[PDB]
C-alpha cells in the first residue's frame, strides 16, 4: 500500500482564482465554460515577480506556466502550513504541453525547485492529458523508494472545448505527516499508469487496457472495487470515446462483484472543460473536495442520459443532483461492514497513455486540541508580507477565511501556528496577542481601520532596523535573556521586538506537542500583468 | 538493493553517422562531426536525413508521415532497430516501457506521441512517457525506466533521447537503448553491453542566479548515484563529463566530481574523462543519451576513444590535483588492477556519465561490463546453419543480403558465431513478404551464397526465393491442423531442412525454437532492417 498523505493544494481553474471559489462553482453547479475573454481562467498573465527575486524582463521572458505554477506551488506549501526552508529534498513533478512562446517547459518545475532550494528530481512529464495524473504516480513512487522525503505534483495548461487551469499538491508519506500533524485532505492508496498497444486504430482507447490499468491500481491499492463510492470519470457523456470508458470499468468491476448501480460517478472536464493535464489535477482537487465536504457534487449537462450508455447494467450512477456522500455499509464475502470514502480518478491520454489512481479519505486515530489557550498562555498571531498593501489584504483575508471557515476558540491554537511557521517573514509585519477568536476579530478589524496607533497591536517593518536587530542574535548572552523573555512569558515584548525583525524558534514557546495546522489563505500575489 | 539493469540492445544515428559502426568509427579515429549548416535546410553538428522514412513498413499514410514530426519518426525507426539489435522482435517481448527525453521544437505550420506511437506500434503495455529537463532530459529518463523495473512495473524498458534542429554548439541526434533485467537477460542468453549498477537525478536549488550550476548538487547525485552500485570510485576507469572543460562554468563540474571522489580516495590522475560533445557539440537530451552509447562502444571494443579540442580548456582547471586525467590518444582500456582496504584484485571497466540540466536537474548513472563465467562452443553439413532473411519487397531483401556480407565482413565473424546468427535471424527478425533463405555449414559458404544471390542469377539450388502475397489459404491450412502441425514436426526432427526452407519461403509458420531441442544458443548484434530513406517534409 502507498499510503501516501495529500497535506497541500492549491490551484487556479475557470471561474476559480483559488480553491474554495472552485468548491463554490462544483458545489452549486456552474457551467464555467464562458466565452473567450472554452472554459478559461482569469489573469493568465497575472504574476508578482518581485515577490520571487525576478526581474520585470524575465517575468516577460517567464512563459506564463512558467509563473502561475510557481506562484500556485507557493500558494499550496503555504495552504499546507510550511515555508520554502522548512521541508526535509523534495521532488517537483509537473504535467504540461503546452509551453507556446517567441524568441524548456522543465523551467516550470526547475524554477519552482531553483526558487524553493528543493534539492530533490524535478521534471516536467508529458503524457498528454494523463500528463497530470502520471506526474502524481511518479511522485508517490519516488517516495514510496525514498528519492525525496516530500514531493510537489501539479499540472498547467494554458492555451493561446478547451479548457485552461493550474494546480499543485504537495505530497508526504502517511506515516510521518500522522507524526508531523500536518492536515490530510486525503490518502493515495492506489496508483497506475500503462498504455494500449496496437490497438484498431491510433487515438483509438483500448478497453481491455483501462480494465488492466484500474485492476492494477486497485490491487496496489488493496482495495475491493465494491467498497469505490465515487468515479472521477476521464471524458463527459457526449465525449466520443466515453462508452469505451464505462465498458472498461465496468469489466475490472464484474470480476470482483457482478452488483449494479452502487458507485458514483462523474467528470469535472463538464464544468470547467477539457485541460488534460490540468484536467488530471482539476480531477485530484474534486475528489478531495468532495472528500472534505462530504458531498457528492454534480456533473453538468449529463441530463436526459444518452442512450449509448445504459448505466443500469453497471456499478455507476450519474450524480444529477447534490448528494451526501456517505460511508457506505456493504456485505462482502460475508462480511458486514461499513467502508471509508472511496474514489477513483481516471485521465487517459489521447496517445493510449492511462492512468489511474486510488483515494481514501483520511481519518484521526486519536487527536485534539484541548484549547490551551487562556491569559496565562494565550494565542500570538502574526501576519507579514512584503509592503503594507499586501499586509493588510492579508488582514482582511484571513478575517474572511476566520468568517467563512468557521474556525472556533479551539482552532486558535492551530491557527497561530500555522501562520507562525507556515508562513514566510516577509518585510512588513503585524501581531496581536489573542485569547478568543472574536478578539482577534477585533483587533484585525481595527487594524483595518485607518488608525495610526492601536492597543495591543504590535506593528513594524525591517527595512529601518538591521545592524541592530543582527547583533542582537550573534551574541550567547543576549539569546539567553531572549529565551527567558519566552520562559517568563513577556509575549507582548517579544512581538514589540519581532515587528522590527528580531527572529527566534516559534517552536521553543512550548516544548512539547506541537499542534496541527490548518488551510489558511494564502499570501495575495500583487496581479500585475507581463505578456510583452 | 544493487540495481542491475542490463543493456541488451542499442541503436542512434548521431552527426556524420547513419549507423551505430560509423559513429564508433568516427569516435576511434576521432572525427569532428561539426559540419556546417547542410542544404536541405550557423555551425553545429548535424544529422543526414531528417525527413527520411518508411511509412508503408509502419502502415502509415504518406499524409500522415509529412505530418509527422521528424522526432517521432526518427525515434520509430531508432526503436525497431534497438529491438532488432537485441534480437527480438516486438511480439517476442514478455508489457514493455518507454521513456525518451526531448526537447519541444515542434514547428507544426504533442511531444509525447514520440513515445506513444512506438508504444502503439509494438503493441507495448507497458508506462510510455516524454520526459522533460534541459539536457538531463535524456539521462534523467534512463533512470526513471530502470527504477520502473526495479520495482517490477515492467518486464523490459526502452529509454532514450532525440534532438531535431530547423533554426556554445548545438547537436542533433537520435538514440535509444532497451533494459532488461541482468538476471533474466543472462538466463535468456541475450548481448549484454553492460550493466546499469546505479542511477541518480536531483536539482541545483537556488544557486546564485538561474541557470547557474550548483556544485555541491552534482557531487550529491554522484554520491548517490555511486551508493546505489555500492561501487568504491577508485574502481572507476572512465568518466564522460557533461561539459566539454571549456564550457564557463565547467570548472564547477570537474571540482563537483573531484570533492564527490575525494571522499572515498585520496589519489590523483588514475581515471580517464572526456565528453562526446566536443565530437557532436551540445544536443541537449540527444547528446546525454549519445554519451551512453559512446561508453558502451568503449566497453566492447576495449579501448579509450579520444576527446577533441583539449587546448582551449581553461586553465581554472589544473587537472594534476584532481583524479581525471583527459585521455587525447586511442588507447587500450585494460581492466585495472587496485590495492583497497590491503586487498590487491583486478577490477572490471567500470564508468560514469553525467547529464546537467540547465535549469538544475542533474543526472548521473554508472556502468560496468559484463563478464560471462561460463564456457562458450556444433555446425557441420550434419547440422547446418539456417540462414533466413526477408523484408517487404525486392530492393530491400537485396539490401538486407547486401548488408548482411558487409557486417559478416566488417564484423569478422567465424563458424562458431554461425550458430548464433543463424538463431537471431531466425527468432530476432520479423518474417515479411519477399523472403530469402540458405542453408550452410562454414561461414564461408554463407559468404559465397549471399554473393551469389547478390550478383544478378535468375534460379539457382540451395538458394530459396519466395514471396507471401499471392500464398495465403493454402499455406494457412499447415498452421491451422494438429496432425499436420505434428508432420512439419516430424519434418524438424528428421532435418528435412530445405523443404522446410522451400515452403517458409511461401509463408509457412512455425516454431523456430523446435530447430533446437534444449539450451538455445546466444544472440548478438546484427544490422536492422535497411529502412527506405524517402522524404517527407511539409510546405
Amino acid at each position: 500500500a502507498l499510503d501516501i498523505a495529500i497535506i497541500g493544494i492549491s490551484g487556479r481553474y475557470p471561474q476559480a482564482r483559488n480553491i474554495h471559489d472552485f468548491w463554490k462553482n462544483l458545489r452549486d453547479g456552474k457551467d464555467c465554460i464562458t466565452e473567450i475573454p472554452g472554459g478559461f481562467i482569469d489573469g493568465v498573465d497575472q504574476f508578482d515577480p518581485l515577490f520571487f527575486h525576478i526581474s520585470p524582463r524575465e517575468a516577460e521572458l517567464m512563459d506564463p506556466q512558467e509563473r502561475l505554477f510557481l506562484q500556485c506551488v507557493y500558494e499550496t506549501i503555504e495552504d499546507a502550513g510550511y515555508t520554502r526552508e522548512t521541508l526535509g529534498n523534495v521532488g517537483v513533478y509537473v504535467g504540461v504541453m503546452y509551453e507556446e512562446y517567441q524568441l524548456s517547459p522543465a523551467s516550470i518545475a526547475n524554477r519552482v525547485s531553483y526558487f524553493c532550494n528543493f534539492h530533490g528530481p524535478s521534471m516536467a512529464v508529458d503524457t498528454m492529458c494523463s500528463s497530470s495524473l502520471t506526474g502524481i504516480h511518479l511522485a508517490c513512487h519516488s517516495l514510496q523508494r525514498g528519492e525525496c522525503e516530500v514531493a510537489i505534483a501539479g499540472g498547467v495548461n494554458v492555451s493561446i472545448v478547451p479548457g485552461e487551469g493550474v494546480g499543485a499538491v504537495l505530497l508526504k508519506p502517511l506515516a510521518r505527516a500522522i507524526a508531523d500533524g500536518d492536515h490530510i485532505y486525503g490518502v493515495i492508496k492506489g496508483s497506475a499508469i500503462n498504455h494500449g498497444g496496437k490497438t484498431n486504430g491510433y487515438t483509438v482507447p483500448n478497453p481491455h487496457s483501462q480494465s488492466r490499468v484500474i485492476r492494477r491500481a486497485f490491487e496496489e491499492a488493496g482495495i475491493h472495487p465494491r467498497t469505490v463510492s465515487y468515479i472521477e470519470a476521464h471524458g463527459t457523456g457526449t465525449s466520443l470515446g466515453d462508452p469505451i470508458e464505462i465498458a472498461g470499468l465496468t469489466k475490472t468491476f464484474q470480476e470482483y462483484t457482478k452488483e449494479n448501480q452502487f458507485c458514483a460517478i462523474g467528470s469535472a472536464k463538464s464544468n470547467i472543460g477539457h485541460g488534460e493535464s490540468a484536467a488530471g489535477i482539476a480531477g485530484l482537487t474534486k475528489i478531495l473536495l468532495q472528500m472534505k465536504y462530504k458531498r457528492l457534487v454534480p456533473s453538468l449537462h449529463s441530463r436526459t442520459l444518452n442512450p449509448n450508455i445504459d448505466f443500469s447494467k453497471t456499478p455507476f450512477v450519474v450524480q444529477q443532483e447534490l448528494a451526501e456522500w456517505k460511508r457506505p455499509v456493504i456485505e462482502i464475502d460475508g462480511v458486514t461492514r461499513e467502508y471509508a470514502r472511496i474514489a477513483g480518478i481516471s485521465s487517459f491520454g489521447a496517445g493510449g497513455a492511462n492512468a489511474h489512481l486510488v483515494i481514501e479519505e483520511y481519518i484521526e486515530a486519536e487527536h485534539r486540541p484541548p484549547s490551551s489557550i487562556s491569559s496565562k498562555n494565550p494565542a500570538v498571531i502574526v501576519l507579514s508580507a512584503k509592503n503594507k498593501d499586501r499586509l493588510r489584504e492579508q488582514v482582511q483575508r484571513l478575517l474572511s477565511a476566520i468568517r467563512e471557515q468557521v474556525l472556533t476558540d479551539n482552532d486558535l491554537a492551530e491557527i497561530a501556528y500555522t501562520l507562525q511557521v507556515g508562513r514566510e517573514a516577509m518585510e512588513e509585519r503585524f501581531a496581536v496577542i489573542v485569547k478568543s477568536i472574536s478578539e482577534l476579530e477585533a483587533k484585525l478589524t481595527y487594524y483595518l481601520k485607518d488608525e495610526a496607533d492601536s492597543p495591543d497591536l504590535f506593528t513594524g517593518q525591517v527595512k529601518r532596523n538591521k545592524e541592530t536587530m543582527d547583533v542582537f542574535a550573534a551574541d550567547e548572552d543576549l539569546q539567553q535573556a531572549i529565551d527567558t523573555w519566552i520562559t517568563k512569558g513577556k509575549y507582548a515584548k517579544i512581538l514589540q521586538m519581532w515587528v522590527q525583525g528580531l527572529i527566534f524558534d516559534w517552536n521553543k514557546l512550548y516544548g512539547d506537542t506541537k499542534p496541527r495546522r490548518i488551510s489558511l489563505p494564502a499570501y495575495p500575489f500583487a496581479r500585475e500583468r507581463y505578456w510583452l
